[PDB]
């Protein structure tokens, strides 16, 4: 099997992600044939355009494989680190690409899936999109540049979503800066078909439509309300002491998730909020990805997937400041992007 599937058609250059019984998940295979493509035809005048889709009818890409990165990390970590380092290079070099770089963000696009779609600079979402950056349920901080985009975010929405993890729709994502263009999803073929046709703008005004409503928008006031606390605990008392049904069960999925992590990705949105760079970054993403393969519970939380994790520490209140700080500890070496 070619993991991701091929073809330059109609000046368009076509990648298309080929493990549907996986839902996509990301290789370091198919992160390096990507990025490999892409710098091939930055230059190639035969190629207009690329457009990323992902093969079968239940999502672009669910993640990066967390089967492999379990390994590694149970492992010393090498594999993870090269993954990574690859990875965040080529989330990077799609969001500098000169080119139009649409992305088919439909059905389910989480983790990884957002790293490659959600830095595009045309962004489709459908009516089945499920979106999500999933990252503190399995004990690790959401990557790929998502700390960019969430910071970037209207009001605490960012926070909402990473703190969560809780999958949002194609209008959410919208909303969010996420993506750009609503298609529903039984016109992304003719949409597909349109842009290596007719081309981006011809595709577009023929098939895109006014979003539906966000449920993410309509729930901004309590979310603006309750998220402004200076720690998680501080975030989940106020989602409490709000007493209303969605606050409340915002409350529940956050106690849920990994202690250490919700710290860490609140930090991470914070600090993320002050850098302007997308390549700035991803360099705060790769320490803090690098220090997660030495913790209990990126393991703990990756095997209760696929096999009620036990966090360690157990409680938000365990968790000091130190604990935090070790995540941004400087690495050796740091994630670079020269090699253009
Ligand atoms: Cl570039
Ligand atoms: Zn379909
Ligand atoms: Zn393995
Ligand atoms: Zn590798
Ligand atoms: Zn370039
Ligand atoms: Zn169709």
């Amino acid at each position: 099997n070619e993991d991701v599937l091929v073809n330059v058609e109609g000046g368009v250059g076509l990648l298309t992600l080929n493990r549907p019984k996986a839902i996509n998940s990301l290789t370091h295979g198919m992160v390096t044939t990507m990025a490999e493509r892409l710098a091939a035809w930055e230059n190639d005048d035969s190629v207009r355009a690329v457009l990323l889709t992902g093969a079968g009818e239940r999502g672009l890409c669910a993640g990066g494989d967390v089967v492999a990165i379990y390994h590694s990390a149970k492992a010393d970590g090498a594999e993870a680190r090269r993954f990574w380092f690859d990875e965040y290079r080529l989330n990077a070099h799609i969001g500098r690409y000169p080119k139009p770089y649409v992305s088919i963000m439909d059905g389910i696009v989480m983790g990884g899936g957002v790293g490659v779609g959600a830095h595009g600079n045309v962004r489709v979402v459908t009516d089945t999109t499920k979106m999500a950056m999933p990252e503190v349920g399995i004990g690790f901080i959401p990557d790929v540049g998502g700390t960019y985009l969430l910071s970037r975010a209207p009001g605490k929405l960012g926070l909402h979503a990473a703190l969560t993890g809780a999958p949002f729709s194609g209008a959410d994502a919208i909303v969010m800066g996420f993506a750009d263009h609503y298609v529903p999803h039984d016109k992304i073929d003719e949409f597909t078909r349109a842009v290596i046709a007719d081309g981006v703008d011809a595709a577009l005004a023929a098939h895109a439509q006014e979003p539906p409503a966000s449920p993410l928008a309509e729930q901004r006031s309590w979310i603006d309300e309750c998220y402004t606390g200076d720690t998680v605990a501080d975030i989940i008392a106020a989602l409490r002491a709000h007493d209303a049904p969605a606050a409340g069960e915002a409350a529940d999925l956050i106690a849920t998730r990994s202690p250490i992590a919700l710290s860490v990705t609140l930090e991470s949105v914070r600090r993320a909020a002050k850098l302007q760079s997308l390549e700035d970054t991803l360099r705060q993403e790769y320490r803090v990805s690098c220090a997660s393969l030495k913790s209990h519970d990126l393991v703990e939380g990756i095997r209760a997937q696929l096999v009620n994790p036990k966090w360690r520490p157990a409680t938000l209140a365990e968790v000091t400041e130190a604990d935090v700080e070790a995540y941004f500890a400087p690495v050796d070496p740091e994630l670079t992007f020269e090699g253009e």
